[PDB]
């Protein structure tokens, strides 16, 4: 039926937690239970936009929603979440997370995140499997998944001692990973107890927030985590301290939390061995201008090569690249077609090469305040005169 | 059930002991017995606010609350107090206060005071282990702790003669420690006997008091200790006296009363 | 409904009426003993009712005899009084009933008393005088 008029209803809601709308699509994969409330098929990705579609497709107590309420309480992002079935043993539960093409034709597990493109216009710029990334076989496959998508996979160490996660991060030098070691504890609506959340979705929601108004080129380290209390292993940052838990982890290229109750993240550097791709800003600007170069040059990916086809797009690649220098994404650049690799034999088969050379804003990791108390200003002040 | 109306009730209270709210967080570490009243697990720190949390988290007669009442009479400050279990041998009882990373993943002892930040927003700018600083073992590993926290660790000499604490401050050139030699006697609410308090917490609560309205640059030298009687060993300062006990202890870089 | 709320029949169909009007229905227990109205307020968890147990005695203009009024209208006129100048958010708990003598059953409130009749009737969610 229907009602005419106005209808006041006593409901049970709470915590309007509005944040600015983000744009960087993330991926997601964790476990849930396919009941009659979770009206979603397991191994296919659903497009999420707010808390409600995390609640209608997955259960409230399911581990997807616990990872989806970790991001939407920081930035209203676009989730591409493919759940998996809760298996029994962790050797076979991780078998569901990677998945593969082990069905008849379709994909399953983390490999279903490639279907975010061509279903949703949502290619995941972040990868996060909360909880199921302390296993070695997932984080190896999350890195191979992030290399294909040209994204940043968010990992987490074990929740054990400080000398255990350092030995875990020595498995990778693969320059697309990002590891957040201490387990974020959240309150979760009058449970009167703090649950150890895996703290990979909280930092993944932080990259969506800092993508919006600080831009992709901003170092996503110092910024706040919301919806968080005192973490699992309390990592401090004492200054002038060689063996403090933050700095002992940053040399192993691991993000932490530092301030009270996990106020803020601590990650400037990715899980790389080479010095050039150390930061998470050089690997993020390299991979988020080179789709913004493409989004804006999708017209030139197939066209009859005329006399001006080389010249107009190398004046079109420059004219997009000055807007990044306008808003301060890069420093001065140069864009030019190859004089050496653009031959007519290459032009018969379509191939024609361009060069782009930019440089990124370096983040302000480690300022230095060198300070001496002097007896200098004691003479002219404090006198009779 | 519940109550309506007004409920007068003869209770056992007394001596409203107001102090100005201090901002400088001090650390603390002393023994206690984790029974049913003390709802604090032994090696973990807790954010103390007033006398009530010092009475709820620890025992009433435990050595933490006898040191927390020293500061909360003088400055309503913030305590990061990580107690320890009472040991039998004082070699291990001193070494329980240091502790370390000797758990599986966690910490214990004074080394849990680094967890004042990233649990409580309370980094200890003062360090005090009441009574357990007359040993060489703990006071060396407090300078190893205070150099990391950038804090002033408050110590105390023993209850020995005057020269035995002069030669105890010769073992340190540690440029962050602060030694307070005479032990405060206190009354403790009609026990009719003066308990020798270690007087490292009384100088610790004074710095939080002089931090608030005099500022941290102000010297905490002439200023008052509250809740105190005539101390354990009488230290005098006679003017122009070469051998007077206060000036004998200033030249060895030791604070007194 | 003054007097006609000590029955189970009317007071059930007043919660069936007050849920529709979004109103507070004022009731009363019987003129029985103290425990018989304690067990009368156990039949309702109705979250809009309001029960006032002791019946007001009143003089009625030189009749020289105290008539037992049902004291559901005296608590009803008090809410309209405290609505005007104290506001509807103000609790109508401590406030005065006018035109009233010593009531039918003496309900006292002694301080710190477990068995006093007012605190015996507050824990059964019943208003008194």
């Amino acid at each position: 039926s229907f009602f005419h008029g106005v209808t006041v209803t006593n409901v049970d809601i709470g915590a309007r937690t509005i944040a600015l709308p983000a744009s960087s699509v993330i991926g997601l994969c964790d476990v849930f239970t396919p009941g009659a409330q979770a009206s979603a098929k397991p191994n296919v990705p659903v497009l999420l936009t707010s808390k409600k579609d995390a609640a209608a497709a997955f259960g409230i107590g399911s581990s997807i929603y616990l990872a989806c309420e970790a991001i939407y309480n920081r930035a209203q992002a676009v989730i591409v979440a493919v759940g998996v079935e809760t298996a029994e043993t962790p050797e076979a539960q991780a078998s569901a997370v990677i998945g593969g093409i082990s069905a008849a034709g379709e994909r399953t597990g983390l490999q279903a995140l490639l279907d975010g493109k061509s279903r949703f216009n949502a290619q995941p710029r972040l990868l996060v499997a909360p909880g199921h990334s302390a296993q070695q076989a997932v984080a190896t496959a999350m890195d191979g998944l992030a290399e294909k998508l040209r994204a940043i996979a968010i990992l987490d160490g074990p929740n054990s001692t400080d000398e255990a996660a350092v030995a875990y991060a020595k498995n990778f030098g693969s320059k697309r990973l990002f590891m957040v070691d201490p387990g974020v504890q959240v309150w979760d609506s009058a449970t009167n107890a703090a649950r150890n959340a895996p703290a990979s979705a909280y930092a993944a929601g932080l990259f969506a927030w800092t993508d919006a108004e600080y831009g992709f080129w901003s170092s996503p380290s110092n910024k706040e985590i919301k919806g968080v209390t005192g973490t699992s292993r309390p990592v401090e940052f004492l200054d002038g301290d060689e063996t403090c838990r933050a700095n002992l982890l940053n040399n192993a290229n691991i993000a932490t939390i530092i301030r009270d109750d996990g106020y803020r993240l601590w990650g400037n550097r990715t899980l790389s061995s080479d010095s050039k791709w150390a930061f998470v800003t050089r690997v993020r600007t390299m991979d988020l201008v080179m789709d913004a170069i493409l989004a804006g040059h999708k017209w030139a990916v197939d066209r009859g090569i005329t006399k001006t086809y080389v010249k107009d797009v190398t004046e079109g690649l420059r004219a997009f690249m000055r807007d990044l220098k306008n808003q301060g994404a890069v420093i001065n650049f140069e864009v030019y077609a190859d004089p050496d690799l653009n031959s007519a034999s290459q032009l018969a088969q379509g191939k024609v090469y361009w060069n782009i050379r930019f440089t990124d804003v370096p983040p302000a990791e480690n300022p230095n305040f060198r300070v001496e108390v002097t007896d200098q200003w004691l003479t002219e002040v404090l006198d009779v005169a």
